[PDB]
């Protein structure tokens, strides 16, 4: 069958990937006792957008559920799936003649049918007529709440949909559940996104020099990913935190835009991941700007390396993700105590939620077509109302086929440290005089992407991780990849 | 005063630039008869967005009118200007404590006052109270139609605005008019955007090799612009058209995503422009993929070079922009005839609108904070209802301070050629035996950015342009070129 490919050494992604997703969705819907025979799934793709009121086009990136089902890159499409037969129909815009001048070839419907390996292709303006002739019992549309954004998924609509019976409740939990479990074809894509992003992280580690701006490495990362990987998009805005900025979890956005000069003695925390054909990667590397860990940097870094590998070593089916988060907290506390930042009973520190002062985010999250992938909190799975754990993006137990980030970190965040020092239940553990030295340190995060297997995990990421490996990487002369 | 700067060799942009824009807007409004004492201009900044229903943040780029007035890079702001006094107040979001963990320092209002050199800073939720205390006669908000997109500008609104008198008709044409005329401080920024984008285009010409994907050069261009220029955004999606894709005017979008392999013998048409602090650039370079122009390529290329230079030489205050478009059309037709593609009377060709077959877009457009900048068709300026000319993004007369692209091109577009061949009024001019050779050629576009001055123009762009200069650049021989004067 056909494949998506951006040539050179980029990955060929078979369109059969999306056919399998459609089949899996139908199989799941058929088993749902509420689903009527003759149902049709109706999804609406993303549309082209512009900046504000201008004609400045925004580069189009497909809506994630639509992509998962169809792999379609063009704006303005719809797609439907007959549940009982699995038959797929793509609806594409009927373009005006002037499109050939301004935008490119006006492809035939047959071109799209071949390209996407769907059963039929029709024009968008005929959607009501086509669906009417199919005589469906009900249209199943997409509406639900994303548990990371709190946004409501946009339900498909078209002129004449009011003449059909529409259900917008059944589909969302079923298609979400399908997305939670990655097929072998999807895993091949995620191995590739991890491979390219890993290579780009290594190039960044080799290129970092004291005196550079953070954004110079953002630029280099994205250039490697696009030119060598065919990754036109990143999975999220690059986080290139140097010095104290490494304590800011989503640093790099427009309000704090990777604009600090990297200084001798800084730690760097670079959390970046290219996106290929709407599939994510999400990797964090932490390292000294000057290529040599100080004693304090080594101690904090190796604490996080310890939790990283302890969590990865414990992960397997049946493990409760919140238990892995707590495992990381306990390790961090043990190590911070060894360093002299903390004193006293680690059991008591855990009871006082001290771990969350140093790791005020979730241990990690599902990853797929979105970096914070869907399905972390389906109905019946509750968010734990405690510091740190409440920021977990899933409280599920692990099962084969899930893809997770494993991203423990330790940070020195003044307002959290100050709150802890004011609370007698936590202050007794904190040694102010030692902690003082780490004010402004920033933090360390080590983030791998892994797949749960029948017996454990498969690690997708491949970057240097021990202190020696990182120092050796940064000292290498190779000068492969030299723009200009 | 304070400046925006991204360090290294990037441009320091004084925040005084935006203060001057506010002053100019107030000065214009004070002379406007529809404007009464005690009016306050109220603008709403852009807000943070995410991809669809996900939590994947989209990188925030400020709304252009708001940027022009305030230069503010943060999402969620509003800004007001007292017309009578010129006093400026910026409203910034009141952030949650958790912002300090996830997003960064929760800066004080005073930090923002100093950063932006405004007269006062307040929190957004206090806007109704703050405006109430000022007892304004009327709030002047933004609403109008963009003449390139057809979209309606987003008018400011806040909880309690219904208790004020609001006028949404006065402001738009006035702030648009201010934007049309660039200040010296704005020209400094546009000189810089052109400098960086020109350097990037030269790096791309040096790097292009047969067998590369078009997108490899998009990537290299954007990397030069960001890493060396501090340009986090491009002004528009890069157009990297090789071979027949060079005939597709806005090639490179998601439906045609710069994914062709460049072949020996192809022409390349690369239309790319970095954006710095929301100021545009827009440059097009055309060149042979293999670094050596064939005779046919040289002929088409030099025809567009001739029109480019003729227009730049004729541009000065008082010139009607559609007359420049017609000049380019006439030159293209003359040169296509000199190449044997066309024969007959060029006057007759012009009368039959044959130029538009080969250049089915406008000669050029205003440029500023938007690549297709505002104000090309103010009330009373009409679109010319002819092929080619109807795509002009302005029909105004040139005046000092305007910034224009000059972007003639010649393309070989099958459905347009075939229409002409089916039209007795046009068909006899075309020599099919020669034209057949140019089917699939794509096209050539040569685009400079210029400022209208008292004397003529100031050319902002600095890239190789003659065949000899381009061939030298591609061979690695950079800077071996002299700009037009
Ligand atoms: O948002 C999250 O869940 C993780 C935490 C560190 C950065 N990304
Ligand atoms: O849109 C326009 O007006 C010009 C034409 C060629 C590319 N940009
Ligand atoms: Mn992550
Ligand atoms: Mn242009
Ligand atoms: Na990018
Ligand atoms: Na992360
Ligand atoms: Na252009």
């Amino acid at each position: 069958g056909p494949s998506f490919w951006l040539g050179n050494e980029t990955l060929k992604v078979p369109l059969a990937l999306f056919a399998l997703n459609r089949q899996r969705l139908c199989e799941r819907l058929r088993k749902n006792p509420a689903v009527q025979a003759g149902s049709i799934v109706v999804l609406q793709g993303g549309e082209e957008t512009q900046r504000y009121c201008t004609d400045t086009g925004v580069l189009f990136r497909q809506e994630s559920f639509f992509h998962w089902a169809f792999g379609v890159t063009e704006p303005g499409c719809y797609g439907v799936i007959d549940v009982d037969t699995g038959k797929s129909t793509l609806f594409v815009p009927r373009l005006p003649a002037s499109h050939a001048t301004w935008m490119g070839k006006i492809h035939s419907k047959e071109h799209f049918k071949e390209k996407y390996a769907v059963d039929d292709v029709q024009y968008v303006d005929e959607i009501a007529s086509v669906l009417t002739s199919q005589k469906p019992s009900v249209l199943l549309t997409l509406r639900g709440v994303n548990t990371d954004s709190g946004s409501v998924c946009r339900e498909a609509s078209f002129d004449g949909i009011s003449k059909f019976e529409v259900n917008n409740t059944i589909l969302h939990p079923e298609i979400v559940e399908c997305r939670v479990f990655k097929t072998d074809m999807e895993l091949e894509v995620l191995r590739y996104t991890n491979k390219i992003s890993s290579e780009a992280h290594r190039e960044v580690m080799k290129a970092v020099k004291v005196g550079m701006k953070e954004y110079e490495l953002e630029s280099l990362f994205e250039h490697y990913c696009y030119s060598r990987g065919g990754m036109r998009h990143s999975s999220y805005t690059c986080i290139c935190g140097s010095g104290e900025n490494s304590a800011v979890l989503h640093y790099g956005h427009a309000g704090a835009p990777n604009d600090r000069t990297i200084q001798n003695g800084d730690m760097c925390l670079f959390n970046m991941g290219g996106e290929y054909y709407c599939f994510a990667s999400d990797i964090t590397c932490s390292f000294p700007a000057n290529g040599k860990f100080t004693a304090d940097q080594k101690a904090v870094y190796e604490a996080v390396l310890r939790s990283s590998r302890a969590v990865m070593g414990a992960m397997k089916p049946g493990v409760w993700w919140p238990d892995m988060h707590r495992l990381a907290d306990r390790i961090h506390l043990e190590e911070l105590a060894h360093m002299g930042i903390l004193s006293g009973s680690v059991d008591a520190m855990v009871q006082a939620h001290l771990g969350a002062v140093f790791m005020p985010h979730g241990l990690g999250h599902f990853l797929g077509i979105d970096v914070h992938d869907v399905g972390g909190y389906p109905e019946g799975v509750e968010r734990i109302d405690e510091p740190g754990l409440r920021s977990l993006r899933t409280a599920r137990h692990l099962q084969p086929g899930m893809v997770l980030t494993v991203e423990p970190g330790i940070y020195f965040i003044d307002h959290l440290l100050d709150e802890a020092l004011a609370d007698p239940a936590r202050a007794s553990f904190l040694n102010r005089e030692v902690l003082q030295r780490f004010r402004g340190f920033g933090g360390v995060r080590i983030e791998e992407d892994v797949v749960v297997t029948d017996s454990g995990i498969e690690l997708l990421t491949c970057v240097p991780r021990t202190v020696e490996e990182i120092e050796a990487c940064m000292a290498g002369c190779d000068k492969a990849f030299t723009p200009f």
